[PDB]
């Protein structure tokens, strides 16, 4: 089954990629043609190193798309694509309804169940053209996987990846649980998922139980990496609400998802038992997930 993967020079992308190449998956990465950038090129050096073919072009071209799928006879598509290019899936989505071959589409997800979650705006925004992509997707009879893989395991700033030395904003009460995944982890199980029958249409939910923790208690871990205790301080509801009503493009996004989260328990106030959700960890028995308490250790290796 040949991948192709769309955005693996981003910082998702990164880890899914590696994660395909690691799986000793033939895999296919999409490079924007032109000059490189010396992070560009460290990590195409990587992959390629790692077997990774590369095929140049831009997933908003529905004709290239469609040479690129039909040439490289790919079977499986994921994108990484940053939230600023979100539509343009549309071309690629109408690229692969046309070519016809494509086993799964898995698009840029990679955080909450955007059908489920209703942010304020500007994060709203986000989600109706996620929303409009899952729409066309499944009009257009495309086999899809949905990555509802939660918080990234680092320190969720207001503006945003490495924890504070000096005090800590509590979000709230700092009792509103969340769930964080190492990196590697998103790669790894979202890789797992791509050819798997049971995630087929789904909707993919990351819930390891070991690392559903709220703000007061991530702090925690951090302190006892470090060795100390900081001070705590509450940033509040109505503080991230005037952050996200700025309007300021990406960070009052950051701050309308921070809401979502640790105010309105967005990732953990809905049931997965449905037909159409499946849950990572019961997909995958007896294959733990890195904890916050492991991922917190390198960031002190720095
Ligand atoms: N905590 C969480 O769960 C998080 C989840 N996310 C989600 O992950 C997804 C990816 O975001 P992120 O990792 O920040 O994005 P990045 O901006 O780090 O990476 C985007 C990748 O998409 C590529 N790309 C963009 N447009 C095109 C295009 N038209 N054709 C081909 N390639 C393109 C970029 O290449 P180039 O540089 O050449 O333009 C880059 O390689 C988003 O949906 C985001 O919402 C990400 C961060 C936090």
């Amino acid at each position: 089954g040949r991948v192709l993967i769309a955005g693996a020079t981003g910082f998702i992308g990164q880890f899914v990629a590696t994660a395909s190449l690691d799986a000793h998956r033939p895999t296919y990465i999409l490079a924007r043609p032109g000059p490189r950038s010396p992070s560009k090129a460290k990590i195409f050096k990587a992959l390629e190193d790692k077997g990774a073919i590369i095929v140049y072009g831009l997933i908003n071209e529905q004709e290239a798309m469609e040479k690129i799928l039909k040439e490289h006879e790919i079977d499986i598509v994921v994108s990484t694509v940053g939230g600023e290019s979100i539509l343009d899936q549309i071309a690629l989505v109408k690229a692969m309804k046309a070519v016809g071959t494509i086993k799964r589409f898995l698009p840029s997800e990679f955080g909450h169940d955007v059908n489920r979650a209703d942010p304020v705006e500007p994060g709203l925004n986000m989600y109706r053209e996620k929303r409009r992509v899952r729409q066309l997707v499944e009009e257009s009879g495309i086999p899809f996987t949905y990555i509802c893989c939660n918080s990234i395991a680092s320190w969720p700033y207001y503006n945003n990846v490495l924890p504070p030395t000096d005090f800590f904003q509590i979000y709230g009460d700092g009792n509103v649980k969340a769930y964080f995944v190492a990196g590697t982890d998103i790669g790894k199980f979202t890789m797992k998922t791509v050819d798997d029958v049971r995630t087929l249409n789904k909707s993919v939910h990351f819930r390891p139980s070991c690392n559903c923790l709220n703000i007061n208690e991530l702090a925690s871990v951090w302190e006892k990496k470090i060795g100390r205790t900081l001070p705590r301080v509450t940033v509040t509801e109505d503080d991230l609400l005037a952050a996200a009503g700025e309007n300021i493009i990406p960070q009052s996004v950051v701050a309308a998802f921070t809401h979502d989260i640790f105010i309105k328990g967005c990732q953990v106030n809905f049931s997965i038992d449905g037909p159409e959700d499946v849950e990572v960890t019961t997909l995958y028995p007896e294959d733990s997930f890195r904890t916050v308490e492991e991922c917190f250790g390198e960031y002190i290796v720095k």
